[PDB]
C-alpha cells in the first residue's frame, strides 16, 4: 500500500530519492510513464501488468482506445531503481510533468504520482470538494 | 463488527485512545485517511485493502475518479496503535477534521469515523430522516 | 427450524432497569449475545451477530460515494449495540434506544424471520391502524 | 392408497376439500394432504384473506424469497411485518387436526365451512363464501395469464 | 423418447360416465395416475405427476406478489386434480372439468409433449379456424 | 450434422427414401411436424427434444405461445424409418405442405426439411439477400 | 498454433476438374474432410468439420421463430457440403458453389483464422478497392 | 540484464525503441525485446498504419476478442478480413531479426528508420514520419481518456 504525501527534490541529473517507507514497496525496478492532469504515475511491474489489464476492457477498435493506450505505453519506461533507493527521471516525462525542483510523491495506493509542487497545489487548489466528486461517481 | 458512539476526548499531544470495546477490532496498526463530511475513517490495513478495491471499479479514465482517488489516498496514513491503545492523528487530518478537544467515534462496522463532537451533533441535527434517505436507496 | 425462525407477536412488559425478558420460544433463537440497533419507524431491531453481518453486508451494495448511503449507515450503526442477554433471557436496552423507541411500559416484539422489532405497544398499533392492506402493498413490489 | 399416490401426495397439494371449523378452531387435514405434512406446519395470513399453511421447510423457502426485496423501502417493511407478524408454527395433532390461531381466524373470516385448495408449494385455508366469492369475481384464466 | 412425448391429435368418445380410454400409444406415457387441471382456451390438461411439478416450478417464477399471479395459480391449482387410469386406460374427468371444457361426446386429444390436452371437438376445430398462421404467430415470440 | 440440398420424388405410397448420406445421421425413428413456409421438419427423437425444450423458455402463459405450441406438436409425429430407408410422410402432413411429387430435402444441421420443389424454389426466389437477411440479426 | 490459425492470402489456380490445392501451409490445419457452404459477399467459407460444429451452434443463439433466422439457416446450410481433401491436397468444388461464387480461374484464399474463404479473384479485389478503411469499419463495432 | 528485468522483459512489451529497416526489409528486435518472444511471431497490419506484432499465443487471445462480434454484420466481416488476411507468421532468425513481408511493408509505409513501441499486449511497427506525426496531432492523455 501506497499511501502519503512527500515533498522531495529533483536530482541533479534528473533522479528522485523514494522516502524510504515507500522503497520498501517496491523492488529493484519500476515502470514510470506519464499520469493525468501532468504528473507521471510509478508502479511496480506486476502492478502495471494489472493496470493495464484494466485498459484492455476498453474496446481498441474505438480510436479513443488507441489513442489512450499509445500516450501511456509509448512514454513508459522500466527504470531501475539504485542503490541508494534513488530513480532517475526520462527526459520526455520530466518534461510532460513540468519537472523542475521541489517534487510531491503521493502515494495512491496502487501507484505513486509524481508531481511539480506547484502544479500539485494548483490541483489541490482548484479540484472540486470530496463531497462534491464522489456524489457523481 | 464495528459499532456504536463514543465519546472521548482528543489527547494533548493530538492522540484518541479507542475505547476498548473497539481495541479488540484493531491490531497494531491501522490506516486512517479524511473521510466525507470531515469526518477520518480508521480501518485495519486489510479493511483499507478491500476499501480500495471498491474504487478500482471506477472509470479512472475519468477525471472525478482520479480526484477522488486523490483525495483520498493522498491523505491517507498508517498509525500505529500504541501499548496503551492509543492513536496518534496526523496534523493534515486533525485540521481536516477540526478536531480540537472533544471526540465522537462512531462505529460503521466495516471502519471507525472519527468526528468533532460539535460537527457530528450539527450533522445529526441537519440530515434527513432514516426513512426518507433509505426510501431513496 | 422452529428456533431458526423468528415469528410471532409477542405483548411484554419493560422491565424497571429497562429489559425485556425474550419469550421463551425465542431465547431458542438466540445465544447469549445480540446487536440490536434503530429500526425503522420507531422499532429498535434484534439479531443475532451473524445475522446483523449479513444484514450490514447487504448495505455494501449501496454507493458509499453518494451521501444518502453515508447518511443511512451512519444512522444504522451509530445506534447498534452488542448486548449479553443475561442468564434470566432478559436484555438491556440501552438508554439512547429507550427514547428513539419511545419504549416506556408494554412492548410488543414482532418476528421478522431474520430478526425481531421491539415496539412500543401503542406506535406499532397506530402503524398497524395506519398502513395500507397486504394486497396494496405487495402489489407495487 | 396406492404407493405411487402416496408418493405425490407427500410431493404436491392439489385438490379442492370442504370441511368444517372444529369447535375449538380446529381443521382436520383431509388425508391425502396429512400425507404432505409432517407434525408441525407454518401458517400465516395470506392474501384476499386466506391463511396458508406450509411445512416448515417451504416456509423457509418462501422467506428467502422475500429477502430479494430492499428493506430499504417502507412497502417491503409493511409487507414483511404483516406477514410474519401474523404467522405461527403450529402442531399436527395426532388425528391429522390444526388448531388455527384466534387472530387468524378473524383475519379469514373463518367461521363453520372451510375450502381448503391446494397450491402445490402451500396450502389455502378459506371461508367458503369468500372463495366462491373470489372465484365469482376473478378474471378469466386467459386474462390474467395474458398479463403475466 | 418414443415413450416420453406426447405427439399427435386423437379422436375419441366421452364415457356416459365421463371417462375417456387413452388412445394406447399414449397409455405408455402415463403411469396409474395424472393431474388434470383446466387448461386455456377451454381445453383442460393432463400430466404425469412428475410433469406437474416442473409446470408448477415455471408458475412460481412469476411474483405472487402481484394479483394476477395469485389469480393465476388459484384458477390453475384450484381445479387440478388427481385422477387414477383405470386398468383399461380410462380416465374419468370430474365434473367441473367436463363443464369447464364444454365436453360433450367427441373429444379430440392433441399431444403437447410435455403434456396432453383434452378438447371438445368442436371447440378444438373452430380454435383451429380461427387462430392465425404458424408464421404469423411465431414471429411475435 | 445434417447439410446439403437433395431432389428425390414422392413415393407412391407417400414415402421418401432418405438420400443415404442422410440415413447414417437417422437411427429407425424419426419425428416430423410441420414447419414454417409449409416445409414439414425431420428430427431425431433426441433433437426434438432438445427443439421443444427451447419453447419452454418461452411464456406458456401468452396466448401466440401456446397457439404456436398447438399447430406444432399436435402435427407432430414419430415415424419409422424401414430398412430401406423410406419414411412414409403423414397424410396431414403430406397436405401442409403441398407434397405432391418430386421433393427438397434440405440439410439444416439440426433437422431436415422436405419442400414440395416448386414451393422451395419459389422460396428461394423470393427472399432477400443473405447479407441482407444477415445484417437484421 | 502455426497449425491452428488460418492466416494470410494465397493466390492460386481453379483446377480443370474445379479443384484448388490447398497451399500447404494451409493442408496441415484440415484433416482429410472440409464443410465448405456459400459465405458472405460471394466467397465460400471453408472449415474442418469442428469448426462447422462451433459455428452453427452460434446461429442456435438466433429466434428461429423468426423468419429471417429460417431464412438464414436456410441460405447456408443448404448450401453446405462435406468435402474430402484428396492425397494431393485438392478440394472438389460443388458446381453450385462454383457458380455462387462465381468461381473460374483464379481464386483467392484469405485465412480468417476460424476459417478459409475462397474468392474469386476479380471480385476480392474489387471487395478491397469498394470497403471502408479499418479505422472506419471498426469504429462502428 | 538482472534476473528480475529479464523476468519482466519477458512478462511485458514497454518502452519506444528507434531501429533502421534492413536491407532485406528485417528488422533486429531490440534485445529488451527479443526476451518477450519466442522464435516465432505473428505480425498483421495494425491501426493507423503500424503493424502490430504478438506472440502466437497472445495473438491467439486477441483474435477471440473479436468473436464477441457478430459476424452476421457486414462490418465485422470487413473488419476480420483486413486484418487476417494480411497477417502472417514470421519466424524470429537467430540474430533476433524479423523479415517483414512486402505487403505489410507498403501498408504501413516503412522505408528505413522504424519505431517500435511497446504496447505490453503486443508491440507495434512504425515508419517513424507517420509515428511522430501521429503524436504531434493526436488529443491529450486528459481528453482522450475522458471520452472512454
Amino acid at each position: 500500500m501506497l499511501l502519503g504525501t512527500f515533498n522531495i527534490t529533483l536530482d541533479a541529473k534528473n533522479r528522485i530519492s523514494l522516502p524510504a517507507k515507500l522503497r520498501a514497496f517496491f523492488e529493484g525496478s519500476i515502470v514510470i510513464n506519464r499520469g493525468f492532469e501532468n504528473c507521471l504515475e510509478v508502479r511496480k511491474p506486476q502492478d502495471f501488468q494489472k493496470y493495464f489489464e484494466q485498459f484492455n476492457s476498453f474496446p481498441s477498435t474505438q480510436k479513443d482506445t488507441r489513442t489512450l493506450k499509445r500516450l501511456i505505453f509509448a512514454n513508459a519506461n522500466f527504470v531501475d531503481v539504485d542503490t541508494a533507493g534513488r530513480v532517475l527521471i526520462p527526459n520526455n516525462l520530466i518534461n510532460d510533468a513540468k519537472l523542475d525542483k521541489e517534487i510531491v510523491l503521493i502515494g495512491q495506493f496502487d501507484h505513486l504520482e509524481i508531481w511539480d509542487k506547484k502544479l500539485y497545489e494548483d490541483y489541490l487548489a482548484n479540484s472540486e470538494s470530496l463531497e462534491t466528486v464522489a456524489e457523481r461517481m
